């Protein structure tokens, strides 16, 4: 009763503990995705400022 | 034996759960950096996207005077 509560009270723990690296390997997957969608947003952007470079000077004439 | 080691299995369990919260908590603090970057890249996106629109007509309107 003392053994049959800690015993009780490990495997709650143990699910606390499964519970709470499910939510890191959640973290880390969202993670890598921002890192992805920031590399992807500043290549586009990279690519916008050069067409954007290209009209300025087109438009420098007149 | 029996009740030490639920004990002792106890204390290091809930030894665990901190450095897991903790590590948690360090993955959110990139995240929300990484989210606050991606929404000033958005931000810039839209504002590059009509300015090529806005020049390109600007040109269209010069490609044609
Ligand atoms: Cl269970
Ligand atoms: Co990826
Ligand atoms: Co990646
Ligand atoms: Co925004």
């Amino acid at each position: 009763q003392q053994n049959k509560e800690l015993n009780f009270k490990l495997r709650e723990k143990q699910n606390e503990i499964f519970e709470l690296k499910k939510i890191a390997e959640t973290l880390r997957s969202k993670l890598e995705k921002y890192v992805d969608i920031t590399k992807k947003l500043e290549d586009q952007n990279l690519n916008l400022q050069i067409k954007i470079s290209d009209l300025e000077k087109k438009l420098s004439d007149a």
